[PDB]
Protein backbone atom coordinates (compact mmCIF):
# COMPACT_ATOMS: atom_id res chain seq x y z
CA UNK A 1 0.00 0.00 0.00
CA UNK A 2 1.87 3.28 -1.26
CA UNK A 3 -0.20 5.85 -0.11
CA UNK A 4 -0.08 4.41 3.72
CA UNK A 5 3.00 5.74 5.89
CA UNK A 6 3.83 2.25 7.41
CA UNK A 7 5.79 2.68 10.76
CA UNK A 8 7.50 0.01 12.37
CA UNK A 9 9.66 -0.74 15.52
CA UNK A 10 11.97 -3.09 17.54
CA UNK A 11 10.27 -5.39 19.69
CA UNK A 12 12.21 -4.02 22.80
CA UNK A 13 9.11 -4.46 24.80
CA UNK A 14 5.64 -5.78 25.71
CA UNK A 15 3.56 -5.42 23.08
CA UNK A 16 1.16 -3.88 24.91
CA UNK A 17 3.43 -0.67 25.56
CA UNK A 18 4.20 -1.28 21.77
CA UNK A 19 1.19 -0.60 20.41
CA UNK A 20 0.12 2.17 22.84
CA UNK A 21 3.33 4.11 21.52
CA UNK A 22 3.13 3.48 18.16
CA UNK A 23 -0.27 4.18 17.61
CA UNK A 24 -0.04 7.55 19.26
CA UNK A 25 2.73 8.31 17.05
CA UNK A 26 1.26 7.49 13.86
CA UNK A 27 -1.96 8.96 14.96
CA UNK A 28 -0.27 12.48 15.15
CA UNK A 29 2.13 12.33 12.33
CA UNK A 30 -1.03 11.21 10.80
CA UNK A 31 -2.53 14.84 11.42
CA UNK A 32 0.50 17.00 10.66
CA UNK A 33 1.59 15.04 7.51
CA UNK A 34 -1.91 14.90 6.48
CA UNK A 35 -1.46 10.98 4.81
CA UNK A 36 -2.64 7.86 6.24
CA UNK A 37 -0.44 6.61 8.87
CA UNK A 38 -0.37 2.99 10.52
CA UNK A 39 1.61 1.37 12.94
CA UNK A 40 2.45 -2.41 12.17
CA UNK A 41 3.77 -4.72 14.38
CA UNK A 42 6.73 -7.35 13.99
CA UNK A 43 7.84 -10.34 15.96
CA UNK A 44 11.35 -9.71 16.45
CA UNK A 45 14.39 -7.61 15.77
CA UNK A 46 15.29 -9.41 12.70
CA UNK A 47 11.39 -8.85 11.08
CA UNK A 48 11.75 -5.40 12.12
CA UNK A 49 15.23 -5.40 9.94
CA UNK A 50 13.36 -7.96 7.07
CA UNK A 51 10.26 -5.52 6.53
CA UNK A 52 12.42 -2.46 6.18
CA UNK A 53 14.52 -3.97 3.54
CA UNK A 54 11.51 -4.97 1.69
CA UNK A 55 10.07 -1.62 1.67
CA UNK A 56 7.08 -3.12 4.17
CA UNK A 57 7.85 -0.60 7.10
CA UNK A 58 8.81 3.10 5.77
CA UNK A 59 9.34 4.79 9.09
CA UNK A 60 11.24 2.70 12.09
CA UNK A 61 12.32 2.85 15.51
CA UNK A 62 15.69 0.84 15.89
CA UNK A 63 18.23 -0.03 17.92
CA UNK A 64 21.35 0.65 17.06
CA UNK A 65 22.75 -2.35 15.95
CA UNK A 66 19.24 -3.66 13.89
CA UNK A 67 19.09 0.37 11.83
CA UNK A 68 23.24 -0.16 11.88
CA UNK A 69 21.79 -4.00 9.67
CA UNK A 70 18.70 -2.58 8.55
CA UNK A 71 20.18 0.51 7.00
CA UNK A 72 23.55 -2.01 5.42
CA UNK A 73 20.47 -4.33 3.71
CA UNK A 74 18.87 -0.87 2.45
CA UNK A 75 21.18 1.72 0.73
CA UNK A 76 20.12 5.20 0.76
CA UNK A 77 18.16 5.05 4.03
CA UNK A 78 17.89 7.92 6.23
CA UNK A 79 18.77 8.67 9.71
CA UNK A 80 15.71 10.46 11.37
CA UNK A 81 16.23 11.39 15.16
CA UNK A 82 17.10 9.75 18.39
CA UNK A 83 16.29 10.81 22.33
CA UNK A 84 18.85 13.04 24.11
CA UNK A 85 19.78 9.63 26.26
CA UNK A 86 20.62 7.84 22.88
CA UNK A 87 23.83 9.86 22.96
CA UNK A 88 24.87 8.43 26.42
CA UNK A 89 22.63 4.63 26.43
CA UNK A 90 23.65 2.51 29.38
CA UNK A 91 23.05 -1.17 30.03
CA UNK A 92 22.47 -3.10 33.48
CA UNK A 93 23.32 -6.25 34.69
CA UNK A 94 20.63 -7.32 37.25
CA UNK A 95 20.64 -10.85 39.29
CA UNK A 96 18.12 -12.28 41.16
CA UNK A 97 18.56 -11.39 44.69
CA UNK A 98 18.40 -16.01 45.82
CA UNK A 99 22.11 -15.38 44.31
CA UNK A 100 23.23 -12.90 47.49
CA UNK A 101 25.84 -11.52 44.32
CA UNK A 102 26.51 -7.78 45.18
CA UNK A 103 26.99 -5.02 42.63
CA UNK A 104 30.95 -4.53 41.22
CA UNK A 105 32.24 -1.53 40.25
CA UNK A 106 35.17 -2.58 37.63
CA UNK A 107 34.20 -4.18 34.70
CA UNK A 108 36.27 -7.06 36.00
CA UNK A 109 33.99 -7.95 38.44
CA UNK A 110 31.96 -9.37 35.75
CA UNK A 111 33.97 -12.25 35.95
CA UNK A 112 31.45 -12.96 38.92
CA UNK A 113 28.77 -14.18 36.04
CA UNK A 114 30.85 -17.30 35.03
CA UNK A 115 29.52 -20.69 35.76
CA UNK A 116 25.90 -18.80 36.41
CA UNK A 117 23.06 -19.20 34.22
CA UNK A 118 22.51 -15.48 32.12
CA UNK A 119 20.23 -14.50 29.71
CA UNK A 120 20.73 -11.44 27.11
CA UNK A 121 17.82 -9.75 25.17
CA UNK A 122 17.22 -10.20 21.55
CA UNK A 123 20.45 -11.93 19.74
CA UNK A 124 20.27 -8.48 17.71
CA UNK A 125 19.57 -6.26 20.74
CA UNK A 126 22.50 -3.30 21.38
CA UNK A 127 21.43 -2.50 25.16
CA UNK A 128 20.71 -5.87 26.13
CA UNK A 129 23.43 -8.29 23.99
CA UNK A 130 25.77 -6.45 21.59
CA UNK A 131 27.26 -4.10 24.36
CA UNK A 132 26.95 -6.72 27.49
CA UNK A 133 28.97 -9.38 25.51
CA UNK A 134 31.30 -6.89 24.36
CA UNK A 135 32.06 -5.94 27.63
CA UNK A 136 31.60 -9.15 29.30
CA UNK A 137 34.60 -9.90 26.77
CA UNK A 138 36.76 -7.26 28.07
CA UNK A 139 36.63 -8.85 31.35
CA UNK A 140 37.18 -12.23 29.80
CA UNK A 141 33.62 -13.42 30.49
CA UNK A 142 32.52 -15.72 26.92
CA UNK A 143 29.54 -17.56 26.42
CA UNK A 144 30.85 -20.51 26.76
CA UNK A 145 31.72 -19.51 30.61
CA UNK A 146 28.03 -19.87 31.52
CA UNK A 147 26.11 -22.74 32.72
CA UNK A 148 25.39 -24.85 29.86
CA UNK A 149 28.08 -23.42 27.89
CA UNK A 150 25.58 -20.90 25.90
CA UNK A 151 23.56 -17.72 27.15
CA UNK A 152 19.79 -17.26 26.75
CA UNK A 153 18.13 -14.67 24.38
CA UNK A 154 15.00 -13.54 25.76
CA UNK A 155 14.13 -11.26 22.59
CA UNK A 156 12.72 -8.26 24.95
CA UNK A 157 13.71 -5.76 27.70
CA UNK A 158 10.98 -6.43 29.19
CA UNK A 159 11.29 -10.49 28.22
CA UNK A 160 15.06 -10.32 30.29
CA UNK A 161 13.46 -8.67 33.20
CA UNK A 162 10.51 -11.48 33.55
CA UNK A 163 13.32 -14.64 33.18
CA UNK A 164 15.81 -13.49 35.76
CA UNK A 165 12.66 -11.95 38.29
CA UNK A 166 11.32 -15.31 37.69
CA UNK A 167 14.79 -17.76 38.88
CA UNK A 168 14.56 -19.15 35.08
CA UNK A 169 17.73 -17.58 34.59
CA UNK A 170 20.38 -16.19 37.20
CA UNK A 171 21.08 -12.90 35.94
CA UNK A 172 20.77 -11.03 32.67
CA UNK A 173 21.23 -7.71 30.84
CA UNK A 174 19.18 -4.99 29.58
CA UNK A 175 18.36 -1.61 28.31
CA UNK A 176 19.10 0.66 31.56
CA UNK A 177 16.03 3.04 30.78
CA UNK A 178 13.70 0.40 30.78
CA UNK A 179 15.18 -1.13 34.27
CA UNK A 180 14.92 1.81 36.06
CA UNK A 181 11.06 2.03 34.35
CA UNK A 182 9.99 -1.14 35.59
CA UNK A 183 12.08 -0.54 39.24
CA UNK A 184 10.16 2.63 40.13
CA UNK A 185 6.89 2.17 37.96
CA UNK A 186 5.94 -1.55 38.26
CA UNK A 187 8.27 -2.88 41.13
CA UNK A 188 6.29 -6.31 41.17
CA UNK A 189 8.28 -7.13 38.22
CA UNK A 190 11.86 -6.77 39.68
CA UNK A 191 10.58 -8.17 43.01
CA UNK A 192 13.54 -10.23 42.91
CA UNK A 193 15.91 -8.55 41.33
CA UNK A 194 19.21 -6.32 42.38
CA UNK A 195 21.52 -3.99 40.24
CA UNK A 196 24.77 -5.54 39.52
CA UNK A 197 26.76 -3.58 37.57
CA UNK A 198 26.11 -0.32 34.90
CA UNK A 199 28.07 -0.40 31.85
CA UNK A 200 29.99 2.66 30.05
CA UNK A 201 28.05 4.63 27.57
CA UNK A 202 26.85 3.80 24.19
CA UNK A 203 24.82 5.30 21.23
CA UNK A 204 21.35 3.39 20.82
CA UNK A 205 17.90 4.01 19.62
CA UNK A 206 17.12 5.83 16.20
CA UNK A 207 14.07 6.69 13.49
CA UNK A 208 15.10 5.53 10.09
CA UNK A 209 13.21 6.55 7.50
CA UNK A 210 13.01 5.04 3.44
CA UNK A 211 14.82 7.44 1.18
CA UNK A 212 12.33 7.51 -1.47
CA UNK A 213 9.79 8.21 0.09
CA UNK A 214 9.35 11.85 -2.54
CA UNK A 215 8.18 9.29 -5.16
CA UNK A 216 4.84 8.11 -3.22
CA UNK A 217 4.37 11.75 -0.86
CA UNK A 218 5.61 14.31 -2.99
CA UNK A 219 8.69 17.10 -3.17
CA UNK A 220 9.75 17.64 0.90
CA UNK A 221 8.03 14.87 2.45
CA UNK A 222 11.17 13.69 3.98
CA UNK A 223 12.68 16.64 5.39
CA UNK A 224 8.31 17.76 6.39
CA UNK A 225 8.66 14.44 8.48
CA UNK A 226 11.73 15.04 9.68
CA UNK A 227 10.57 17.91 11.15
CA UNK A 228 7.57 16.72 12.99
CA UNK A 229 9.50 14.09 14.65
CA UNK A 230 12.04 17.02 16.01
CA UNK A 231 9.09 19.54 16.35
CA UNK A 232 7.26 17.33 18.80
CA UNK A 233 6.76 19.60 21.77
CA UNK A 234 6.75 18.46 25.72
CA UNK A 235 4.10 22.13 26.07
CA UNK A 236 1.42 20.09 24.01
CA UNK A 237 -0.86 17.59 25.60
CA UNK A 238 -1.11 15.17 22.86
CA UNK A 239 2.66 15.72 21.94
CA UNK A 240 3.40 15.17 25.93
CA UNK A 241 1.29 11.53 25.66
CA UNK A 242 3.74 10.29 22.94
CA UNK A 243 6.82 11.60 24.11
CA UNK A 244 6.68 10.24 27.95
CA UNK A 245 5.75 7.22 26.22
CA UNK A 246 9.26 7.25 24.87
CA UNK A 247 10.42 8.60 28.28
CA UNK A 248 12.17 11.59 26.80
CA UNK A 249 11.32 15.33 26.69
CA UNK A 250 12.22 15.41 22.74
CA UNK A 251 13.48 14.03 19.72
CA UNK A 252 16.53 15.61 18.37
CA UNK A 253 19.00 15.15 14.96
CA UNK A 254 21.27 12.11 14.58
CA UNK A 255 23.29 10.87 12.07
CA UNK A 256 24.70 7.85 10.39
CA UNK A 257 28.53 8.91 11.36
CA UNK A 258 27.44 8.31 15.47
CA UNK A 259 26.88 4.79 14.94
CA UNK A 260 30.77 3.40 13.68
CA UNK A 261 32.12 2.47 16.85
CA UNK A 262 28.19 0.35 17.14
CA UNK A 263 28.96 -1.27 13.52
CA UNK A 264 32.80 -1.86 14.47
CA UNK A 265 31.77 -4.17 17.51
CA UNK A 266 29.00 -5.68 15.62
CA UNK A 267 31.75 -6.75 12.83
CA UNK A 268 34.17 -8.12 15.72
CA UNK A 269 31.35 -10.35 17.46
CA UNK A 270 30.15 -11.23 14.11
CA UNK A 271 26.75 -10.12 14.80
CA UNK A 272 26.18 -7.82 11.28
Amino acid sequence: NPKVLKVGAIPDQNQDVLDKRFNLFSKELSKQLDVEVKYIPVINYIAAVTGFRTKDLDLVWFGGLSGVQARLQTPNSIVIAQRDIDKEFKSVFVVNKNLELNSISNIKGLKKLKNLRFTFGSENSTSGRLMPEYFLNQAGVEIKHFKGKKAGFSGSHDATIALVNSGAFDAGALNKQVWENNLKNNPKRTSNLELFWITPEYVDYHWVAQGDLENRFGEGFTKELKSVILNLDIKQKSHKQILDMFNAKRFIKAESKQYKNIEEIGRKLNKI
